[PDB]
């Protein structure tokens, strides 16, 4: 199945590098930029995305009306939420790393974050794009058995649940 995921444009704590979970953020101006650049990159399909501000906003600018779906929102970090990726605990920069065995305390586990997402894209019945974001784009990535990690404001197009199609940047 042809899916479309794209990685919201840009928030304050992507240049901060603070762990951007369910913290409910605003794009900044160059992250709205990207979104609109993102207009006539993507295909005409029935849209979906993440509920969350920065989410739909890109969509929005993007030229979509997009179903919203909690499913599609990054994991639930808890108490994690907003810290420094520089000063996280070895342990946790482990686990993220090696996507595995990750449950931060008053949080979502990895485990069940790829069972939201995953569950989720096999509810897809017909092509789409999904406005979503970068934890849920790498866990597609690694299930394909590739480098989970693209700019804010990109996309991958792949056919699930089998390969990796394509991953678009632009500047």
């Amino acid at each position: 199945m042809e899916l479309w995921l794209v990685r919201h444009g840009e928030t304050l704590w992507n240049r901060e590098g603070r762990l951007l979970g369910w913290t409910d953020l605003p794009l900044t101006a160059e992250g709205e930029a990207q979104a609109r650049r993102l207009k006539g990159a993507l295909p005409s399909l029935p849209a979906f995305s993440s509920d969350l501000l920065r989410a739909r906003r890109t969509a929005e600018l993007a030229g979509f009306s997009p179903r919203l779906y909690p499913e599609l929102r990054e994991i639930h970090f808890g108490a994690l939420e907003g810290a420094l990726w520089e000063t996280m605990d070895p342990r946790y920069k482990e686990a993220l790393l090696r996507f595995q065995g990750f449950h931060p305390p008053g949080g979502e586990s990895l485990s069940a974050f790829q069972e939201r997402v995953f569950r989720f894209l096999e509810g897809l019945k017909a092509p789409a794009v999904l406005f979503t974001h970068g934890g849920v784009v790498r866990a597609v990535l690694r299930a394909l058995g590739e480098d989970g990690l693209v700019p804010p404001g990109s996309a991958v197009a792949v056919d699930w649940p089998r390969r990796v199609l394509v991953r678009l940047a632009l500047d």
